[PDB]
């Protein structure tokens, strides 16, 4: 299903219809409880995720806010 995704004209394979929650997953968010987007514009509160259905010839808009200067560590261990 076609979706402009931040003024992206694309489309994702098939897809049988996928709310918000599953367009987050789709792209693939690792902050799902802080995650913030929008579709055409409107922004979606922390309980609109789940009902929000959205289908073919819609506009989801992720954002990749926040990041960090400094996250070294490394899970190094022998």
């Amino acid at each position: 299903m076609n979706l402009t995704v931040n003024g992206k004209p694309s489309t994702v394979d098939g897809a049988e219809s996928l709310n918000v929650t599953e367009l987050l997953s789709a792209l693939k968010v690792a902050q799902a409880e802080y995650v913030t987007v929008e579709l055409n514009g409107e922004v979606l509160e922390r309980e609109a995720f789940d009902a929000t259905t959205v289908k073919d010839g819609d506009a989801v808009e992720f954002l990749y806010f926040m990041g960090g200067g400094k996250l070294e560590h490394h899970h190094h261990h022998h």
